């Protein structure tokens, strides 16, 4: 088999349709300038019409679009998957590298350093919204339905979801999600959303549930369904998901307890308004919290 | 860096027993060496169980998580682009071996029409059932792309019956499928396809004034190509008799058949259910399932 590498990266630099002298090529490739001539007279026989001008070198026409993997592979996915098995923390890979990810990649683990090998699943996100800070109002909802709806559509059909940013099943914690949000007036917001679910054995795991499911299966179908999900909330917020999030609500319609900060409230839920915030009836007025944490009673 | 005491792990994936001897061997380390990393594996929590006499050993093999196990289920199937090939057909063809459904190839000059002229696209497709399951693949294949181009901007795009896909009564792209059968054992296909993107007989798709970044292109029929097979694997041609249809160009039009030596002419009525071509002629409508079709 043919090694190609050569000619083709002497192609996708003139990709400008600029000319290019024979060093300017022969310092960025590291060859000589008959090399250069050897390489980009491979082209001309590609049927590649490159015309050389002695002072001016090489070029091409017409700038010309190339074949690349990455750029194919990002379309299809929308985004990339790094998978380590053993890790300090899905949020913290995806944090420390924000710079050169883009909306849907995701890392995948079974072991966080900073619970045995294997007994959960951890599994982050990254994703940017156009819109500001504000345009994330419900992630951490939304990143809730998605996942418990795809523990439903692999069997474990009675999970359910406690405002804001957990997944129970059988009034019992069977994943914790958590949403790291950085934001800037103008800029756009970055938002690396993260989750842990137990997988073997207060805490639930799956297994205990009956409900046997591979991780790869577990994991890829949640990057494919997260993925989908979130362009949706990109493009229409949480609407769409209050249908979504009423039927996996455990709390709704039952006595709840929320602390925020170093105050204790007490009342009914009734599930989330528009904006992703709890709904809290005491003595007939339902009225609405943004922050704390909510627990039977 | 983690890869010895992960390395370790998929060793002992056998549920075998291994001494110290044998990890030292296959790692290329002292055994104390090897010792320190089951340490590192009971750190984790991983129920390492070891006997006196035989060794190391896991009860029952751990599944790890990987990328290749996981990236097949989120894209159902793999993409190798390789814009210099002797024929992106080919390069499947010899490798079914170690494809799978949906496995994809792309490339943009073919050595075995100038580089970076055409796009050039190959899918290999297993079908369960025999290669009687692969009735209409070629016109299945044709909808799909014709219905991608016609996504993106190349609305006027229509199929030629049964391999090629035509843009103002010329021929824009080629279908080329390839089927081994044998009785019992499933039906493996590589289908593949090039189409002209820029500059009578051939037209290209700049010739059109239709523009699309070939990498956008080729990513999108990849996902359509990928769901339309599985769409004709568990539901057969039946849902794409109305698409065809509707992207017939030689329907109810004189054409001229030529299958083998011979030559028959007569007006296109498009397929029936099986993907067979109608020719009517005289007003006697008989069906054909192979040759080619040009106009008169």
């Amino acid at each position: 088999m043919k090694d190609h590498t050569i000619p083709l990266t002497l192609i996708s630099i003139l990709a400008d349709g600029e000319f290019h002298s024979g060093e300017q090529l022969g310092e960025q490739l590291g060859m000589s300038r008959a090399a250069i001539n050897k390489h980009i007279q491979t082209l001309r026989d590609w049927g590649v019409d490159v015309f050389t001008v002695p002072g001016k070198g090489y070029s091409l026409p017409e700038p010309i679009h190339l074949l690349d993997e990455k750029k194919i592979s990002q379309e299809i996915d929308h985004g990339r998957v790094t998978v380590l098995p053993v890790i300090d923390s899905t949020n913290q890979y995806l944090l420390d590298r924000l710079d050169e990810l883009t909306s849907g990649d995701a890392c995948v683990a079974e072991y966080q350093q900073a619970s045995p090998f294997g007994a959960n699943l951890y599994l982050s996100m990254y994703w940017r919204l156009e819109q500001g800070p504000a345009a994330a109002i419900g992630l951490s909802l939304v990143i809730g339905i998605v996942i418990a709806e795809v523990l439903q559509q692999l069997g474990a059909e009675q999970v359910r979801v406690k405002w804001p940013n957990d997944i129970y099943l059988q009034d019992r914690k069977l994943s914790g999600i958590l949403v790291e949000l950085t934001g800037k007036t103008g800029d756009a917001a970055q938002i690396v959303s993260g989750a842990g679910i137990n997988l073997v054995m207060g805490w639930i795991s799956l297994q205990e549930a009956g409900v046997v499911i591979d991780r790869n299966l577990l994991a890829a179908r949640l990057i494919k369904e997260l993925r989908l999900g979130l362009e949706l909330f990109e493009q229409e917020g949480l609407a769409p998901y209050l249908p979504r999030w009423e039927k996996l609500d455990n709390f709704i319609h039952r006595p709840v307890k929320l602390i925020i900060g170093d105050k204790e409230i007490y009342g009914i839920s009734r599930g989330i308004d528009a904006q992703g915030a709890l709904l809290l009836e005491q003595d007939g007025v339902i009225k609405a919290w943004v922050g704390g944490e909510i627990s039977l009673r």
